[PDB]
């Protein structure tokens, strides 16, 4: 049993309406509000939500969530970790719940992240997705997860053990005292996960999400330049993934990359020196 | 030269409140407003708009806009109605610029139905449609028009004719019985490949229109739509069904100016060759 | 080895020219009476038969067919039985004949519905099904199975780990004190078989069949107003399946789901709150 | 390991010159004599021969044929019949010279029909296959062998185990003292091998090959009506291959079934009770 | 009979060296140089030459080379611009030598733009395209001409009517507000599947030629040719963006001449249909 | 209505044998033989033949064939021929039958070569193709007809002009200094997919027929061929290689009358569009 | 685990210049130039290089680079090398950088033939594979290695068991005292590997590189022509590769094999006794 995809992330937040403008306002996800006094959703599509906002008054990752295919698969994969060593536990059905999900497991990564894995998602199917402004598309996500991450580790090769164990797969890609990025995949997506960028002062350094048409990042790049709002690296394409994306800060202080045009990671391993073009 | 669809629809209303919640609400449509005083539009897909709302007072059809694909095409057109000694305006730029087209000529249908050619429809690219309850998928429109229209004609054979001049084609799609013995035969007329943009020979009508028909491409559109008109006790006159010749799956159902739209999935294309029937396929 | 779609299932019914208005004459079946004195058929394509109507004067399920590639998948499976504790009958070949199959387990599920396993039926390939009304197409059955049923079980649990051993795969997929009906697959058809819907006074709720052209459904849906019968749940979809479907009365007091439209199983466990739209 | 194909059969031929009537004048194989004094080969497809002819006098099989992909598969192969108590040996470089493929491994069936292994046939790509009489198109060679057969067996049940042991995979196929014919096969021709078709006098029934196009088994047809030859059954098709082919007497006193239009073996097993039409 | 592609352009400049680093040592064409005394070539794809560079002093655009399918088809069209009274010099075999193609005919546009009808261009199939910069793909231009231009045009509905006549289609494409009440309504034309290879009608011009667009096949040679572009502080006017007329991906930019080169990626064919927009859709 | 395929060709032999050795032993064709006093034929499809050899005494071409599709456009080719003050013959049914065909009308070109037009040739469709040596795949000719060959005229516009006519499309595709500063401008044309199915403008020739092209399905076969010719020592007069204008893979060589075939594989079609090359890409 | 591909060659050189204008004046390949004062490299595609040139004065094979997909894949080699009672070395990162790849196993084959396994290698998608000289296509390297190589063994047996070991495929292809060269894939180029062809001079005999486009093979071969260079073997075809193709003398005194329509290896073993056409 592997894990499928990049299923959701928790995020502790200060400022909910500021995320609402950014999220929903620039980015066109849905803001979903069931009434708890903690928490808002973003959807990015059929799911129920793709992020949770916990109001908690701080500014990074909560935690974590890797898909796998339903019970079973869960059951290989928590036996998985009893053989490795590596401490879990099974989530109640309420707290399963909590997630709208049917099945939970929690644990950590070497690197301390709070690290979940579970089936069986809530889908809401006779409630369509409706952006948080115009969009021309969508988002993808089918069978690819919402996006991927780059999050701090200490121990670059523990991590990488852990998330080959987990069911991903994946190398150093760039070569940059010789730093060595990794970056890995379970899917589709070039990739869903990576770290070794070198020092971080938060968990997560950036979140890349995906439309699928040209349109939407031209858009959201727009509404970016007129709200005014920081760029720290330009249009452009990383030899990597080869996809179009400009990285600009969101109300927590780190990245969103949006993004176009992704392609699948290389069936075997590459590495590289340097982007292809843009990124200044 | 002919027209190549069903390009817009005008609307007198009564109400336009009503037709926010219906069109936009349930229907699925964005209300694009411009600041106008008598009037909004209601849009479907890129254009700036499919349908405009005169408030006016009245509750019927306003004029029924078809498209030709360019200025050549609208002056070949212009010649074979002054050539059939039909009567037209040829409208100026600032009457071009009101129906968000570059150009156009306006006249009548024999049934006296304001009728307008056109070409160079406003296109809104940088603002993507976005619908006014959440929607699964979009409406059919591309190269199809807006949809089919039901329309008053006193002169069957007078109109056929009429809209064979235009370019549209067909011919009756069905008999049936009578009172009187006698048998009535509608005529359904198309332009492109949506089954048929057009028709008439129903019968007596007291409303310049009928019904309208839009497409889903999802067939959950229709579902949610359906649902919100039994959540509000909407007049649905005609059940879930397939017409015969489109071989729709379509629901009817009241309009806030009190005639009859019909939204719907899956039409068909008009068949290569005219052919006819005598009843529908099933509900209705 | 796994099984691979639900072949058979045997009614016992109290009224069989009622049973011929209903299923042929509406739904489109065509009735084979090869001479037998206690039963008849029901055929939908190849197969000899679907379905087998036992006259016997009960109104409610007599056994479920779950086909398997072939004899060697057969000893397999009935190996496995051997070794998980379940009891079971290799048949011999006079019962299996009886079956119109060429081998055949018998054996029950924990909620004591009796459930067969087979392979090889028999296909009257020189005899194509001619149905008993006028149909625009045909049934959706091809690597697919009859069509799907809804059980009962007074153990969930229990039902879903002996439907697993079996080969079919799936969990629970809605949340509706909270229920939650379980849902699975053996092949391309969203489910062959559900459970877990509450308290229930027959053995089977419901069969679903489907129809290739929508077309087909109308038909039957018209034939059903016309015969001025019972209505239970109108025209609509479902979350999971995303199928349209109506329910209705048959001559032994269960439901017929005739369908159009259904998709396949996703690749990974879902769970929804409510249906798409309709089945008022 | 499994075998992949029906590769070559030998046939004991009393007459020679008949057989190149029939087999090139008729059928439109290539003739192909390499000066060997006691065979002559025929030519189908790419190979070298599919068949070949000793001119022992007698009028009956000599052997069969069966292709592995490579000496790493015919290990394993030999390797499952040593460890099955089945009497082989694996062939000199000579024998395997002689047989123009590279390894050979040879051995009987449970029916006591001399059988061979074998990988590596000797191609001859640079001298295209040319008909020993007009052909509109070609025959039905290219990873499904060159036909099928209908061998003698004393033990159904013994072959049949045998038969899976070497990769084939069948079961009974029509029910007509009941007697119950095995179909087996082993690539996307319907089958390659059956047996169980009651007393036989020869080892082999007959042997069906198949055309591309359909004008050829006209024109084959046509011929033989023309030589004025013995039709055993007329042009029709079976429930199990759905091919339409005829069967003629050849030479050596038993059956060929020139054929047009068979289709693959379906995934799971069935069982028919009569064929489609013709046949009479 | 129609013109069918945009084919070549002649350009009078004052400064080779500094072309031959911007077209190829950038832009990634391969510089042809024929052992002539006045002038290079621009290569782009299998043609001898796309762009002509006469060393002439000037910076401008010295004439614009409009392709047809063959000889019979260039008669055609003589025959259309005499019975419009058009006048057009038939050119010899040495002046279709010189311009490297079989026959061609030479005129004028209403704005005096020197304009050239040809079929039978050299194409060189045995020394193949070798870019002046490393590149990932190359230039779209198959059935599509070198890219699109925009010219000086005095009298816009005289320039439409001439380009109509030499088998070009299209119309106003936008509409935009003018400081003194005024509505700009550039026109834009197509031949092929190319969105548009002419534009006019975006007013006052010091140059015939304002703007130039060519289209990689690969996003990788666009990134390229920016970041050089970058490297080189060249004036990149307008960023990273897209209209909405052929919704392509494009930076504009200045060569050695004064004017506007524009490199793209990703045009979409123009519509079936005319259609016009008030506003682009993002970026520029 | 235009000649659609260069259906067969006539042709004067001194030696049955050595042709018979040659075009079945080598090149894969098929000999039929009908019991005549005076020719034999070789076919290449399903048509009875696509060459007719007369063992007359002479070494060069009789009759060219062109096929159109019908009687109606017989007729209107006819019609067109008489219009231009074109003379030939209406053949009666025996010389249709003569040739295997259901219709034909005989003439000349401008150099004097005997010109057929025919609709309706003969197809053994019961008899199939079987080669004259092993063949690995078969003949290209479906919608192309035989191949291309080259054609003496004294007049090369002359002749242009009448293939033209005939509804064949084309002009020069080569430029070459002649000794004297002159160029050579040949002629190549089609009426198919097939790149050309005809050129002349090659210079002078001693007979009318200078090579023909026949294409094999796969190259194995040209490589069977070209491997019999070395064994047999043939005049390959041209090596392996690509023209510039078909961008096809041919060897040319001797015939026994004296002239040249080339056996080919992989021909690309005509472009769309007419050009022209001063060089071939490689070989040859 | 396998090796996926024929990866990267050294070679020893005498004169640099002469390879510069043969491979990249001649052939198209680029010259890659990184100040190293002892080599210089060859490249074909996205990578950095697949042909390094060590200026040692030698002129012959210096070692070959076999592709494996990651880390996890060269772990699981090296194992199956351990068992195998095989000497390698798994090399430091500094080695592996020397190579351009991120990790490097080294070994010999029993001929005695450096041989190198490795993991990613070094692409430079930045910076675009520019020609040598002019070129209508590309090389065929996708997925399929640089092209293929005959080496010296002088044990084809032990040298055939090597192989198979590290993933590839094969058997003796041909039969031309009898000799038996044998051919051996990883991928869907024919073959990237073969040997067993008779005494050699050197470690290797040839090397076969692959046009997309048939009109960059006509090219070379006119270069080759005018440059009035050494020919041993004229274009033609092996009934094996079905390729066209001819061989000519390189600055190291062995023979390079310019391509181009080579078509996959057939799934199942053949042999030929001899070539389509061509090759005089
Ligand atoms: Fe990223
Ligand atoms: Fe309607
Ligand atoms: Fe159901
Ligand atoms: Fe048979
Ligand atoms: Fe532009
Ligand atoms: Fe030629
Ligand atoms: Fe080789």
């Amino acid at each position: 049993a592997k894990v499928t995809e990049l299923g959701y992330l928790g995020l502790s937040v200060s400022n909910l309406d500021a995320w609402r403008d950014y999220a929903a306002g620039i980015m066109g996800m849905q803001v979903v509000d069931d009434g708890e006094d903690d928490r808002i959703y973003l959807r990015m599509d059929r799911w129920h939500h793709r992020i949770v906002l916990h109001a908690d008054g701080s500014d990074d990752l909560a935690y974590i969530g890797w898909r796998v295919a339903g019970p079973v698969e869960l059951d290989e994969l928590a036996e998985q970790l009893k053989n490795a060593g590596i401490p879990f536990e099974v989530a109640s059905d309420a707290d399963a719940a909590e997630r709208r999900v049917l099945g939970l497991v929690k644990l950590h990564d070497p690197g301390g992240n709070p690290t979940e894995i579970f089936y069986g998602p809530q889908v809401d199917t006779s409630s369509p997705f409706h952006p948080g402004r115009p969009m021309f598309g969508k988002f993808v996500t089918e069978g690819q997860g919402l996006g991927h991450i780059i999050i701090r580790e200490d121990d670059v090769e523990e991590a990488t053990r852990f998330y080959r164990l987990l069911g991903l797969e994946g190398a150093v890609e760039y070569k940059f005292a010789v730093g060595t990025p990794v970056f890995m995949h379970c899917n589709d997506r070039h990739h869903s996960l990576a770290f070794g960028v070198g020092p971080m002062d938060k968990r997560i350094n950036h979140l890349m999400i995906e439309y699928t048409h040209l349109d939407d990042l031209g858009y959201a790049h727009d509404l970016v330049r007129q709200q005014k709002i920081d760029v720290t690296l330009q249009i452009g394409k990383h030899s990597n993934d080869e996809a179009l994306t400009f990285y600009c800060a969101n109300p927590s202080g780190w990245l969103w990359e949006p993004g176009w045009g992704s392609r699948p990671a290389p069936a075997q391993q590459e590495h590289y020196l340097r982007d292809i073009f843009g990124h200044d």
